[PDB]
């Protein structure tokens, strides 16, 4: 059923368990060890099975203390090489077997990012972190790579003594390596079944702070004390999640703040949530962002898309829940605020892709397509748009939350397609079918472009933003004096961010306009990364030279691509700062993430 996997489908055999034993070598950049897969045959007379491998060197395959025979098919592009394992004895229905595979990862493996010490905070020890999503788990260990298969797993990781290993799991024990006194062994147990793309690993110099009963925050000695402050409210958000979707079933929720070099956004990995450093503003104003990954534990980690075509099932419901979390934090019209923002992001994604492009469909077809090339915000905000539309159509947020609960409770720890979700939607709402039959299903699910209808959003918190932004865009030299510092009296940090987003939408402003904006609003003082980003772009595109240093510092102070790359783009496009931005790139590129380096360097034409 899954077009992105070469392994045996879940209809033949299913992996129920993974016991991982491995060691981390930072000199060779390799994970060497053994992956022991418990396989349950779903049919009689099963003599062989296939697994996904990508750039893996296979030593041997042991079944019941004896080496079996295997063959590695040819690599197909991003899909990798299939691995055929010949079973010694035929398997009956439900007969279970344990296949142990001795494997070593490649240094160029796409699932594992190795960071040099200069690319970390401490500038002393190296770093390692995994990105499995979507299909990259096959580049770590042989497995069935597909969300349609869920498995519990236990792992034992050997790392240099001075470092620490975390995974997505409950930490069990720590013991000095029996055969290597210079190394340590860390143990992990994941009791809840998960797809293999939620297996995560981090190895580096890490400390911890306990910010809640079940919550530790992990990071390097530089960042732990700040993250402990910013994220102190995560326990209350967790309790909100339990209020909406019921008790937390994964048993521990930790947080790992990646080095400042981390280019991407947060990851939902179970029991350990990755956090981007850009979220530390010092005021806790961006902490609510975390509410996304939290909701993943209640929606989409429990109920998983059966194939990646169905990815919307995962994120969409997740988003729907997260905006309810924020809904109770800042109020309802704020939930509407982030809703309208999400619709805006959908607009930009569609017009950038084009309204005819297949990747704008809610259920895509990934057959020959790389899952990471087609990735966009469509399955997030279009899915949320559908569920919000059905919320307002089916009688309200309370009712549709009831639906959400029934959905999770029914499909928890399983995988489903879109048709399954729609079947259960008609089953739950069966009194209301008359309404449901007026939805256009072919258009919403399978048709590109924007959805055929739009939900009704509350405009107040947005209308303030547009009011001020327009005031500045329409301002004339005579007007600039009337502006006062009180204009921000009622606005949130989120509203200020939207204000600078709308004001930046409109292209350069008279230099004196933004110089005044700095005088009254003192935007230079706020360290919030979103607002500071849009503010510094507003300054640089407006030909203000005083912002050159600031725009530069931020560009190299954080590694997030959504920030770094546009800042270097503008600093290059500004003819006054171009040279300086080039040589600054040449200066800091060694400490940049390897991807952001060549990417910003190609943008700078080096
Ligand atoms: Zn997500």
């Amino acid at each position: 059923v899954d077009t992105c996997s070469l392994a045996s489908p879940a209809s033949v055999c299913r992996t129920k368990h993974l016991h991982l034993r491995c060691s981390v070598d930072f000199t060779r950049r390799t994970l060497t060890g053994t992956a022991a897969l418990t396989v349950q045959s779903q049919e009689d007379n099963l003599r062989s099975l296939v697994l996904d491998t990508k750039d893996l060197t296979i030593e041997k395959v042991v079944i019941n203390g004896q080496e079996v025979k295997y063959a590695l098919g040819e690599r197909q592009s991003y899909k990798g090489s299939p691995m055929e394992i010949s079973l010694p004895i035929a398997l009956s229905k439900n007969q279970e077997i344990v296949i142990e595979i001795s494997f070593e990862t490649s240094p160029k493996s796409s699932a594992l990012q190795w960071l040099t010490p200069e690319q970390t905070s401490g500038k002393e020890h190296p770093y390692l972190f995994s990105q499995c999503q979507a299909i990259h788990c096959r580049a770590i260990l042989p497995c069935q790579d597909t969300p349609s298969v869920k498995l519990t797993y236990t792992a034992e990781v050997s790392v240099p003594k001075e470092l620490v290993a975390l995974m997505s799991a409950i930490r069990d024990g720590e013991t000095p390596d029996p055969e290597d006194p210079s190394r340590k062994i860390y143990k992990f147990i994941q009791k809840v079944p998960i797809p293999c793309y939620l297996i995560a690993l981090v190895v580096g110099a890490l400390e911890s702070r306990q910010i809640g009963p079940r919550t530790l925050v992990w990071s390097e000695k530089e960042q732990v004390e700040k993250s402990a402050y910013e994220f102190s409210e995560t326990e209350s958000m967790l309790k909100i999640a339990e209020d909406l979707g019921g008790p937390y079933v994964w048993g521990q929720y930790d947080l790992l703040v990646l080095p400042p070099s981390f280019p991407y956004g947060g990851m939902e990995n179970p029991c350990l949530t990755f956090v981007t450093p850009t979220l530390l503003a010092g005021d806790k104003s961006l902490s609510n962002v975390i509410a996304h990954e939290i909701s993943h534990s209640w929606t989409g980690n429990l109920v998983t898309n059966k194939t990646w075509d169905h990815f919307w099932l995962n994120e969409g419901h997740t988003v729907y829940l997260e905006r309810h979390i924020c809904g109770r934090l800042f109020g309802e019209k704020f939930r509407h605020f982030n809703a309208l923002g999400g619709w805006g992001e959908l607009q930009n994604s569609v017009k950038t892709f084009g309204e005819t492009h297949p990747f704008t469909k809610l259920v895509v077809d990934l057959t020959d397509i790389d899952p990471d090339v087609a990735y966009s915000s469509v399955p997030y905000e279009k899915g949320f748009a559908l569920l919000f539309y059905l919320e307002q159509l089916l009688g309200g947020p309370e009712i549709f939350l009831g639906f959400l609960k029934a959905y999770v409770e029914k499909f928890s720890y399983k995988s489903i397609t879109t048709d399954d979700w729609k079947d259960f939607l008609y089953s739950y709402f069966k009194d209301k079918v008359d309404v449901l039959n007026q939805v256009d299903w072919n258009a919403w699910l399978y048709s590109p472009g924007l959805p055929p209808i739009k939900p009704n959003y509350d405009m107040t918190l947005t209308n303030a933003c547009i009011a001020l932004s327009q005031r500045w865009i329409t301002a004339k030299e005579d007007d600039l004096n009337s502006f006062n510092a009180t204009d921000l009296k009622d606005l949130s940090s989120h509203q200020l961010n939207e204000f600078l987003a709308q004001t930046l939408q409109r292209a350069p402003l008279p230099l004196g306009h933004i110089k005044r904006m700095q005088e009254v609003y003192n935007f230079n003082a706020i360290n919030n990364s979103e607002i500071r980003f849009r503010w510094l772009r507003l300054c640089i595109q407006s030909k203000w030279e005083d912002a050159i240093p600031l725009a530069l510092k931020m560009a190299t102070e954080q590694g997030a691509m959504k920030f770094t790359r546009p800042l270097f783009k503008d600093l290059a496009a500004f003819d006054k700062s171009h040279d300086q931005a080039v040589r600054t790139y040449q200066e800091h590129k060694a400490s940049m993430h390897p991807v952001t380096a060549m990417l910003v360097g190609k943008d700078l034409k080096v």
